[PDB]
């Protein structure tokens, strides 16, 4: 809740000297540590500054990855975060732990809400909106309990189109991005895989017909076949469409998107009780 200052001596102590590479993240490598008090962190270490410390340290959201510190020394910049120790969503849907436990409707749909949740608090920031401009799966991170984690708010298949137009991404193109993620949560695919047949290279173009057609069973992940209540995945399929609309004018704001997924998981739950 409050932001430290670390020296070079104490991260290296606590990365073990970089030992590990927890994965690429936005900005600069991404390493594992655990702090002398036995939290584990991950450390970001820009590749190539005090205004977006003081912006970070303004944002609080139970939905967004929090920043414990940073270290200033010998002109590096390095960003300390939690470690979420149960990865990607984007891992989780189509990673290799997939292959061993499927996401289940109601934590999928938990997840959204979640992630929903922290945009939508960036989104509506006081005085100037905080967009994110790079939303997709493996942005959505998950800690011990599930809890969804946004990173990376300091790629093809997720970019909004009208951004040809713009040459502008705005709380709108988060939006679009948003719901292509809606549509891997749905689908449990990732938006562009050449491998797959030429109709279903876009996860997008090959969802919009069958939804539009009102045929979602066909577009819904096999893991999650009859594990849904229809009332509940229309509602996210739905606005996911809204959500991936090429003219940004119809599409819903972040909050819009937050009531839809919470009203899914109050019919979910309310048939699940
Ligand atoms: C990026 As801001 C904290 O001025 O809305
Ligand atoms: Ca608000």
């Amino acid at each position: 809740v409050s932001i430290q200052a670390f020296t070079l001596e104490y991260i290296e102590e606590a990365t073990e000297k970089y030992k590990t590479l927890i994965g690429e993240g936005g900005f600069g490598p991404v390493y594992r540590g655990m702090l002398d008090d036995g939290q584990e962190v991950a450390v970001e270490v820009r590749s190539a500054f005090d205004n977006e410390l003081n912006l970070l340290s303004a944002i609080q959201h139970e939905n967004l990855v929090p920043l414990i510190g940073y270290c200033n020394e010998k002109d590096q910049q390095i960003l300390v975060y939690p470690f979420m120790s149960n990865g990607s969503l984007q891992n989780r849907l189509y990673g290799e732990p997939a292959k061993r436990k499927i996401l289940d409707w109601p934590t999928r749909l938990s997840i959204a809400l979640g992630a929903a949740r922290g945009l939508a608090y960036l989104h509506t920031f006081p005085g100037r909106p905080v967009i994110h401009r790079d939303i997709k799966s493996s942005n959505i991170l998950l800690d011990h309990s599930m809890c969804a984690k946004v990173a990376d708010f300091g790629t093809a298949g997720y970019l909004d189109p009208e951004y040809y137009t713009t040459q502008q991404l705005s709380e709108k193109s988060d939006v679009f991005s948003f719901g292509v993620v809606l549509l891997e949560i749905v689908s449990g695919r990732e938006p562009l895989d050449i491998k797959r047949p030429r109709n279903e290279w876009s996860l997008v173009e090959w969802a919009k017909p069958y939804i539009r057609a009102s045929k979602i069973e066909e577009i819904v992940d096999p893991g999650i076949k009859g594990g849904y209540h229809a009332e509940a995945m229309w509602r996210v399929v739905e606005v996911a469409l809204q959500c991936i609309e090429p003219f940004s004018a119809y599409r819903p704001c972040m909050d819009d998107i937050v009531r839809e997924l919470e009203d899914a998981l109050i019919i979910e739950n309310n048939a699940s009780e």
